[PDB]
């Protein structure tokens, strides 16, 4: 069911302070090795007027490099897939929810995205793009009324020197009856790595990994 | 803006991932602070959530403003304000909306968007287990140029007790407008009759703008 | 149980940002007509390096005027009294946790109150002492699990304009089993009508009126 | 000025939905390695009433193992030494504001606790003690105005299954100009690993280990 290389095709639509965009994606990316890439265009909307930064975790969990000994929620679920939604809840106010369906098509994954911010302040550093990028994070994962839940307190680098907080609460639901996993982490690192002056094309990174806290590198 | 106007909007959203559409025409007087209107469904019925959660989306121009405080919301007619909001739920489940609201004539029209996320399948909410939203006392306070909403309200539940609800608006003239000291707006929103699927809605709401605790028998 | 005309006196001991303080003070009040007022004084911990109004609605909802068609939960309860705690969580993440223990002695009430805040950044409004204000407020009130729960967010409005936003979440406890009111409000009015420079000696006064909100 | 084995000597006083009580505890750790434990016994307001697990974490950031490539804010601090105030704030409402006031003297770290706990409901965990354990976790440190801001997500695990999450914001203040670290992360597991009936007596553990998490 899964394969060592697998592919990403995405639509996101949504709005920001109530200004409509679309975005759509390809990519590809190694499952069991918790890495991917993909290249985002923006189709309607642009150029965007706000920090482009609070729309990518919402560009799958499936790439996150699970232990044995941890249950992997998200790579028992397909083919038939999965679901997430999300609130994103910014210090100054600002929140983001967001919805992806996820189904499988072959070797490619197809994302099905909604994205809506709301109470952006006009001097923040969203709608002025102050944002540099997101931190690395360590979510938590625990289950709660028979699906899998994320909670994650995680910050964007600001322009100036500082940062910027936002707390992240996701629910993850499986389509078919699958075991759950117990508490446990997965850390993230998303990256930019390349765009252009008004982000109408970005090439961005993520790669993950589960574990399940402070503890096997004992030299042997 | 005439003692008597019209209401005709639309919908569009989601709520947990699922999509939904419905379509409304209403009347209103904005000087007494009273409006009233019918909402048809016309995607995504039956809706299985809880009807209740649309209903503060579905006008602050409907508000009864005493003259000695001034009124954001008329005086940015006719060219209309848009506004945006987000009602945090005391079980984590969190709506966003958007209301983009303009005038024909003697009809306000808005383009609404609403999406929900994170309500939990055992909750008051995808249970249906919502009777009514409580009166409430909304505080209105200038910020960066715009003016905000905020109000900590509640639904009453079916077997009793109440589910908490925390609401922020952000209010947006499209021109230039006076802007108002520190306020209160007192609201009661009524569904007054509905089917039994909630695919027509018959809404209504009466809303007063105040001062805070200051009829002198004269 | 509850006369027209009644006594304060109160000792708060508390802290803000880990610094210890303490105040006590004397007031009366007119408990059906919502009315009230005391004279607080620092007695340890001046001169206080903080807001004094984010103390303010610490130093008693008894002083409310109840119409007949609302139950009083607060009056119901003496003269066994009640107790009360609230959490006041300001926009900038400082958060204040109070209890106050409301005890009758003939016609005088007697606070006994704690006060923690922390977390209140040092160049934010309350440890730059630029508070005006608590402006009036209206409160919702709701019985969950048997106790009587007061919800309101209000704001403190600042020197150079502006609001500097607040959450409450009170639980008020009866001593003795009372009888439970039904969802109402409570509209406040808090001032400071009077202190000296420090704030070592204030003048505090409330006017506070229950209400079921619109139709009335 | 810290070596690799130091002692420990705390009183906390505080107070939960309005009931006072106090512990002291003393114990030892090993700064370097990022591991301590320590023996707690209640002083006053005993048997306690709500789930002992919720001072656990009041009970110093210098017991953390740091890497050379991230700056150590606290080792940094002492012998002056260094604060923090704390906000927990649970999803059913119970808050609890802490700060620690931590001296050095000698080898012996000196706490000097605060605690107030308000708004936990009377069917809750925390009052009917259903907790078992602090979960692992994963605390997000990062600089703001000048001070070290730790921001954390974690949970209680009940008795019969799940979790009890809790919003953890805490301010750490060096007593003296100490170089500040870039954002960075620590990983915590603090557990009671023995305790007697009514938890007069607990023995406390913690291990943990600062890290810059998943690289570019």
């Amino acid at each position: 069911v899964i394969k060592p290389d697998m592919k990403i095709k995405l639509r996101m639509e949504g709005a920001v302070n109530g200004h409509p965009f679309a975005i759509e994606g390809v990519g590809l990316g190694k499952p069991f090795e918790g890495k991917q890439s993909m290249d985002l265009k923006v189709k309607e909307g642009g150029p965007l007027p706000f920090a482009y930064d609070i729309l990518t975790t919402v560009f799958n969990r499936v790439f996150a490099k699970y232990p044995e000994n941890i249950v992997d929620y998200f790579k028992q679920s397909f083919p038939e897939g999965y679901s997430w939604e999300r609130s994103m809840n910014y210090e100054d106010g600002g929140i983001c929810n967001a919805t992806n369906d996820i189904t499988l098509d072959g070797d490619c994954y197809i994302y099905e995205i909604r994205f809506d911010g709301v109470n952006f302040p006009a001097n923040g550093p969203v709608m002025q793009k102050r944002t540099v990028k997101w931190e690395p994070s360590t979510e938590k994962l625990y289950v709660r009324d028979g699906v899998l839940k994320g909670d994650v307190n995680t910050a964007l680098s600001l322009e100036g020197g500082g940062h910027y907080r936002c707390d992240f609460k996701t629910t993850y639901k499986a389509k078919k009856v699958v075991q759950l996993p117990d508490y446990h982490f997965v850390d993230h690192h998303i990256e930019i790595k390349s765009h252009d002056k008004d982000y109408s094309n970005v090439n961005l990174h993520e790669h993950a990994e589960a574990h399940s806290g402070l503890p096997m590198d004992e030299l042997y």
